[PDB]
């Protein structure tokens, strides 16, 4: 393995620190994150991460032309971070963010001043860093896009990412120092992976003719789960082999090379509405297989971060299901199961239940409710991979008539993370009649422990209703929202706005399997809804 390879398979994992410096405004803080604390970077290294990337928007720091002098407190403020960064032994990976579609996006109509800006500041950026260590490397441009004409991709589009590419590389092997061995980032079209896209980078670099050279690509998951629409509510065999086939083809063209890759961004492309809009059990499933396959292909990963993961006020994540699932599969595959809920009727005489469990050649070896191991062959069974929790475990976990999570299962393996399963007491969902406008309008829901997992709208004719006219699944968060604390579904004015005044029905699917049919009459600005 060479010197490169080796540099990169040291920085897994990585961590982004989103919506920190790369956020469009006055500075770091424009987008809701808090100043970088000394405390905040001690403890990405202290969970394990290895490599810290710096997403940096400079635009709006940036004096006239021709110098275009990066205000210095701001640049100042950068530089700590990565001095901290470098001071815990990370890797940091410093870019120009934004910039790419706030004013690089602007090449052909706009070429000289473009190059000139882009070259002052990397000239900039190439002279400060000068004397900083080898761990510190640099990305030309952040998912690099041109201007449309014919489409989002075209021919002059690859020439502008070469030429960035190469002037980017010219400038900062020129400015020597530690600048000259520093390894560089290159980035595909859009950091995308098509075979094209691939191919071209990959010219770029045998042109560039360097050995320390990283290319660099983002994923964010086969885009209808990644958003919840269309139905793709589950983690199933699309969004697998999505996976599969990207990064089969990215470790073809680069890995298998000589030529290591950093997944620069990974995420679900949801999260940017909410955590909430993939169901746990889902989400984790999707984490878990996408980092095995990253691992198969010695593909360095960084997390994007935008504040929704790490607390960075507490310093602890939100989500600690989610981490430790990440944290397990670091080192290894873990078990999970077909789902990470257990529906049990209430009202209805408790009876055995089955769950079908992805061993990923794991074995279980226990369960446990809050730290108490449960006992074999009176509280559970285990046929083959199928697990089986008995009628009297069942009644004595749960409490008639209150609805929710009972209670939480705890699965454990000889290897791997522990499955968590919620333990649901459920009713069938109901919901009520309501009058409202398109810009305020909820429909009261009695959830009833159940939890909603999509929605279809048709018109009464049968024809599809609402944005994403080529499917009757509505996306999750952008046209519906179920608001559980409240005790209602919450229908967008987004929604409405793409919506003929009709008869609207909408279908709810539930996780529990219950369907609840509605009606919607729309009329202007206001609706009347029916249970």
């Amino acid at each position: 393995q060479t010197d490169i390879q080796s540099y990169v398979a040291d920085m897994q994992p990585g961590w982004n620190l989103g919506n920190t410096f790369d956020a469009v405004g006055d500075d770091e803080t424009a987008w809701g994150n808090p100043r970088v604390t000394r405390e905040l970077i001690k403890t990405i290294a202290d969970e394990g991460y290895k490599s810290i990337r710096i997403p940096v928007t400079w635009e709006n720091q940036m004096g006239n032309a021709p110098d275009y002098t990066i205000n210095e407190d701001f640049f100042s403020r950068v530089e700590q971070v990565i001095d901290w960064a470098l001071e815990e032994d990370l890797y940091v990976m410093l870019n120009l963010h934004h910039d790419s579609w706030l004013w690089i996006y602007n090449m052909e109509h706009n070429y000289d001043e473009v190059m000139a800006k882009y070259t002052a500041l990397w000239e900039q950026l190439s002279e400060r860093f000068q004397g900083h260590s080898h761990k510190l490397m640099f990305e030309s441009v952040n998912e690099p896009r041109f201007t449309r004409d014919w489409g989002e991709i075209q021919e002059n589009h690859h020439a502008f990412l070469e030429e960035l590419n190469t002037a980017f590389y010219h400038i900062v092997r020129e400015s020597g120092g530690s600048n000259t061995e520093r390894p560089l980032v290159l980035p595909t079209l859009e950091t995308a992976t098509s075979q094209d896209l691939l191919n071209r980078l990959h010219q770029t670099m045998k042109d560039l003719n360097d050995p320390n050279l990283i290319a660099t690509v983002h994923y964010y998951g086969f885009w209808p789960f990644s958003v919840n629409v269309a139905g793709y509510t589950r983690f199933e065999e699309e969004t697998q082999q999505d996976i599969i086939d990207t990064f089969n083809r990215v470790h073809n063209t680069f890995t298998a090379n000589g030529i290591p890759v950093v997944l620069g961004e990974f995420g679900l492309l949801g999260f940017d509405t909410s955590t909430d809009v993939i169901q746990q059990g889902e989400k984790l499933k999707f984490f878990e297989f996408l980092i095995h396959h990253l691992n198969e292909r010695d593909v360095t990963h960084m997390l994007w971060d935008n504040g929704q993961h790490l607390n960075r006020e507490t310093y602890s994540w939100y989500d600690q299901e989610f981490h430790n699932m990440l944290k397990a599969s670091w080192e290894g595959r873990s078990a999970t199961a077909e789902s990470n809920l257990i529906h049990v009727r209430d009202g209805e005489p408790i009876r055995d239940q089955d769950i079908q469990l992805h061993l990923h050649g794991n074995e279980l070896t226990g369960l446990q409710v809050d730290g108490d191991s449960l006992a074999l062959g009176e509280d559970y069974e285990l046929a083959g991979d199928v697990l089986t929790m008995k009628a009297d475990a069942l009644t004595a976990l749960m409490t008639p008539g209150e609805l929710g999570t009972n209670a939480v299962i705890t699965a454990q393996f000889n290897s791997g993370a522990d499955w968590h399963f919620q333990l649901q007491n459920v009713d069938e969902p109901t919901l009520e009649n309501t009058e409202g406008s398109t810009s305020n309008f909820a429909i009261p829901a009695h959830f009833n422990g159940d939890s909603v997992a999509t929605m279809e709208a048709v018109y009464a004719n049968g024809e599809f209703a609402g944005p994403q006219n080529w499917t009757s699944f509505k996306e999750f968060g952008y046209t519906f929202s179920p608001v559980y604390d409240k005790g209602e579904i919450v229908i967008t004015d987004a929604f409405f706005n793409e919506v003929r005044d009709d008869d609207i029905h909408l279908t709810f699917h539930f996780w529990s399997g219950e369907m609840v049919e509605y009606t919607l009459s729309k009329n202007g600005n206001h609706v009347q809804g029916r249970r």
